């Protein structure tokens, strides 16, 4: 006991502490290591069952296949329902394959009279197992040789393609050996792939009769939805909708002082007006957001919210509970700060003083937003926050409603931030944005799964606070280059507004952060004109966003796969889709201005073809059609089109091993 | 619940099913991950606790330090006694270090008089944890930071080396937070560190006046010992000492036919004379093997057995117990195979038909030889007999008794190969003698350790079943690049009869059987002619063996590191040992017949030096001493030497860092 070894199972995260991250419709690869005594065969069933919602802290049955490492067998499962799912590998040796390959090699060589008696007691003890309907023909097979006679006489009733069917249906299994249980938690697709659109409601109001900016409304916000659903977006990402600390205010440019008329970070949460329930009172009343809610739903998005645990002073928590703070000897509470940036307007919470206390009503502030519809937060700085305060957080809100869904903004170094997926975050922002040499990007590319098991990337080509310094000075040919890569590499992905306007100013050079930053300011944009004036990167993105719809290959986190190209300036990598057999080859420039060419090197038996295949592909963009072979000609002009999406012949029914591991 | 995070600790074999390997005065290196909210600083402690001399189904404490991966820690444990330690990482959030820190980039822009303060009360607070009269200094100090004044003046004891010294051996812990427990079995250094010396006992018989082999005995044996312990060697092996059954008995050149006098493969255990518990009479009654094995101790040297789990016909099994044995229909055995060899000679045991029955007596059996003095034995065949026996039969053997060792003779890919090393058995036969090209050797050596912690490897140069093509043809020459190799490269290694006189013979070309081999036939040597007439490589090994014992950098499994040398034919690489800080460079050829030049480049940093340093080495084998630098000039010619072992300037008191993971 164990009688049959099964180990290095997969996929288990944390050796079983947290479960396995996965999608409904997504296929699954599951692989263990089964093995026992000597040249006895040996065989696997990998064993699925659906349990019921429930979040953590009748059964399914899929054969599975030995390959190219001995010993190792892989299986794959795709679960149909949202909820939390368990596999097990059972391992047990399979009498039957011994005896029938013996029996062949010696069969060849023609006595014998032995073996075949063996066999002989082997299938009607099989045929035990099979019901008195279906069961006869293994006796017929079982009778035709203990009669004694030629040997050739029986291998009929051995060798018939009809016995070994019905034995794969009902098998004969000794030794039966179960292994450990892990467990995968399977969410609705948006937890995989989705494109998000970050917009400031606020923004949206759009100048008086002198050229001033307005302070928009959820009213006003709500009619730029359709825009942006036009572009493909699934998923509207709102800065925190709640009042805004009137205490310490930040103005302009992140400046300490505030002008009487300034607005301030929304992150500055709180105010006498209200706290983290109530919504900014220039925004509107709350029905205003059900209305914007439901405006978004028309459309076939879905809205995101910030949620950032922290409070300006005037937030009522300061009064009402102040356990809730680290307050100083002279009773004043030091303003929150993440090294080396500094937060005057805010105060970090304390969740070690009134733990239930403050778990308990940041679930209740949570749920308020869930009841109203939303369900997906993008959770912010949750590095700066205690583990067990997420896995607690996040495990309490998904078992009253587990279609809820949370993104880590944690730019932190790996442990932390991989650390952190593993606890339950659906998605987590990631170090995309710092990488941009073709070596970087490929490491960070085939990172992506690897982790996917338990991280699923959302990758953002820019956010309010990062203004890359590659997109500041390139041109609007960068906008492209990385919109390219972001859509493409990652199934979930993101843009942060204004970008397809190719806002490229920082406040000073070296630095990341965007001059006359929305953060601080209003900015109402006019994206018609720049439409018109064609200076709008919006016809781009939609049409990325229509490949993305168009190809399952791009909702894989799994299979992404670079081939060579020998030019250091040119990124080319695919991705397939197990199920449809979809497949599709990226290949990107990396620098805007000039033209580079180069040799493309395909791994044919990656995309499912023999070396020596001539094949034919269709660019996406421009719907070209050529023949192409394992190594061909390539040449990308910027300034015509920074890259070219190809769509390659469908990988063949071995999609499946070619998914393996 | 999990308040500090703590994840990836190592080493864990296995998610904790199976204990980790070490031996007495090992370092055992630990490493974990782990963190807590924001910039708040983190500690962790190595928790080591030395259960009993208990095998499987007052603490000591030793602070963990930072480094290279934000995050991750790092630690050692040395055990100083046989039997189960148990270590876990307990992670704590350290307020002392966070204030501090925080106050000396405070104290050098100059009130501030916030944070005075708030040390007080952690001073004091840290000061109740020590409550002995050698404190506190710390009222001292924190008396001397709370009066008025100038920060400087009240800055008195704290940044000054006085407290934290004494804060380090008692610290102040918040939110402490227990690690998972996992174990290590450490053994008796033997199991790590020792040469082997494979011979047969009947061999030792030396001709008659016409000149025909005669039948040797125990004691015959006992004579050739000294000469044995003479080239270093820690372990005699010797292949079984049974009665060799005399039905189907093998003749020589493994000939299906055996003539009268033949003597058969010591492996056909079993006779009517006797089974696993009784001596073959021709080397004579059990007291002369106690004998033998007392001469063995007396130089300095163990026995091990050959465990041979299999059956001749006329072993007292085959009627006694037959439940044991596979029957046929027609009431015959069939005689065992592994393919494609072929055992016509002896019958498989069946594990599952009477287990407890057979379980029970094979323990006997080997609890027979513990009695008389053989702890270490080498199992034969592991992986054509189910795992689950050799998890008991060790786990059985080992808890009586738990200075009994077994090595695994496992030629099977690496799921089995090292699976049955994470079951229990302490050293296992490797690939190595198929290893010969330079690339080839690294990937061998640099996996060693990789999987030290769960797999010791006992490099046999030659095996009576294995005289590999490259030792056929090649030359003395050869014969000491590889004994080089195997005695380097790990701590165990080993050696089969004869090799040190250059058997170089194959039964057929392509064949790696040794022509006319010992197996099946008498083979006595005279290995005082080959001293004599200059043949014999008995001085080198021994030279070899002496250079282990005196360079404890030998002895390490985990350290081994390679350094770049210009020439395919040339191999370099080197050891150290983390508690003296010994450090050895090897550098072999691995062409037998022409002279090799070449530039070695060192890694200094693996050395312990900077880049610019110059240093001095010695040379093993000649004594001669000369200086070298990063990059050094190496020409190596066989017929003179094939390799250079170099004494190394000792690696600093950094010995522990260049350990990490
Ligand atoms: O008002 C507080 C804080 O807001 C902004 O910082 C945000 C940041 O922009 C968000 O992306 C988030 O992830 O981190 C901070 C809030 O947690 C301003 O940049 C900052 O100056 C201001 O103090
Ligand atoms: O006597 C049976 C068998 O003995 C030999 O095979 C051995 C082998 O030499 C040993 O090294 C061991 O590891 O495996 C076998 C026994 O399990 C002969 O080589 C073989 O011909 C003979 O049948």
């Amino acid at each position: 006991p164990g009688r049959v070894e099964i180990d290095d199972v997969a996929p288990v995260v944390s050796c079983g502490v947290y479960p396995a991250k996965a999608v409904v419709g997504e296929v699954v690869p599951v692989s263990a290591a089964v093995w026992r005594e000597g040249h006895e065969a040996v065989a696997a069933t990998l064993v699925v069952r659906y349990l019921g919602v429930r979040y953590p802290h009748k059964p399914l049955l899929i054969p599975m296949t030995s390959g190219q490492e001995p010993f190792v067998f892989h299986g794959q499962f795709t679960p149909d329902r949202v909820g939390l799912w368990t596999f097990r590998v059972d391992g047990w040796g399979d009498p039957i394959h011994t005896w029938r390959h013996g029996l062949i090699a010696k069969l060849d060589a023609g006595e014998l009279s032995n073996d075949l008696l063996v066999g002989a007691v082997l299938l009607e003890r099989a045929a035990t197992g099979v019901p008195r309907g279906l069961r006869d023909p293994l006796l017929a097979a079982a009778a035709a040789l203990r009669t004694p006679g030629d040997p050739v006489t029986r291998t009929a009733l051995a060798l018939t393609p009809e016995i070994e069917e019905l034995l794969a249906d009902y098998p004969l299994r000794d030794l039966v050996t179960r292994g450990e249980q892990f467990g995968v938690w399977v969410d609705r697709p948006l937890a995989r792939f989705g494109a998000w659109y970050e917009m400031f409601p606020r923004s949206t109001g759009g100048w008086d009769d002198d050229g001033n900016p307005v302070h928009g409304t959820f009213a006003t916000a709500a009619a730029e939805l359709p825009r942006i659903a036009g572009m493909g977006f699934d998923v509207v990402y709102l800065p925190p909708i709640h009042p805004i600390g009137k205490v310490h205010r930040k103005g302009r440019n992140n400046s300490p002082t505030a002008a009487p008329t300034d607005v301030g970070s929304p992150w500055a949460i709180g105010s006498d007006e209200g706290g983290h329930d109530t919504v900014h009172p220039s925004l509107g009343t709350i029905d205003d957001f059900d209305d914007f809610v439901s405006a978004a739903r028309d459309l076939g998005m879905e809205v995101a919210l910030d949620l950032a645990l922290q409070c300006a002073p005037d937030h009522p928590w300061a009064r009402e509970h102040r356990q809730w703070f680290t307050e100083l000897p002279d009773g004043t509470i030091a303003y929150a700060e993440n090294p080396p940036k500094k937060y005057q307007d805010i105060y970090p919470l304390n969740f070690d003083n009134d733990p239930e206390g403050l778990y308990d009503e940041v679930l209740r502030v949570v749920q308020h937003w869930v009841n109203h519809g939303v369900k997906f937060f993008r959770v912010d700085n949750p590095h700066t926050k205690p583990p067990n305060f997420w896995a607690w957080l996040i495990a309490q809100v998904k078992t009253v409603d587990p279609d809820v869904l949370f993104l880590s903004e944690a730019f932190t170094p790996p442990a932390r931030q991989y650390g952190l997926a593993k606890l339950g975050f659906t998605q987590s922002y990631s170090y995309f944005t710092w990488r941009t040499t073709k070596w970087e990007l490929t490491e960070f590319g085939n990172q992506i799964a690897e982790l996917a098991d338990y991280r699923r990337p959302n990758l953002f080509v820019n956010t309010p606070d990062i203004l890359h310094a590659v997109l500041q000075h390139n041109g609007p040919g960068m906008f492209a280059i990385r919109a390219v890569l972001a859509a493409t590499m990652s199934p979930a992905w993101g843009m942060y507004c204004g970008y397809e306007l190719f806002e490229h100013r920082a406040v000073r050079e070296g630095s990341e952060e965007y001059l006359d930053s929305e953060k601080y300011e209003l900015r109402p944009r006019d994206f018609a004109s720049a439409l018109d004036q064609g200076r709008s990167l919006q016809p781009f993105i939609t049409r990325l966003n229509i490949i993305r719809r168009l190809h399952p290959a791009f909702q894989q986190l799994r299979t992404i796969h670079f081939h060579h190209v020998d030019n250091d300036a040119l990124l080319a990598y695919s991705k397939f889709d197990p199920a449809t057999g979809d497949c599709v080859l990226v290949v990107v420039t990396l620098n805007a201005f000039g033209p580079e060419e180069a040799t493309l090197w395909l791994d044919m038996a990656a995309l499912g073809m023999e070396d020596y295949d001539r094949f034919w592909v269709r660019d996406e963009i421009t719907g070209e059609e050529y023949q192409w072979g394992q190594a061909n000609y390539i040449r990308i002009d910027p300034a015509r089109a920074v890259a070219h999406i190809i769509n390659m012949p469908a990988v063949p029914y071995e999609s499946r091993n070619t998914l393996l591991r």
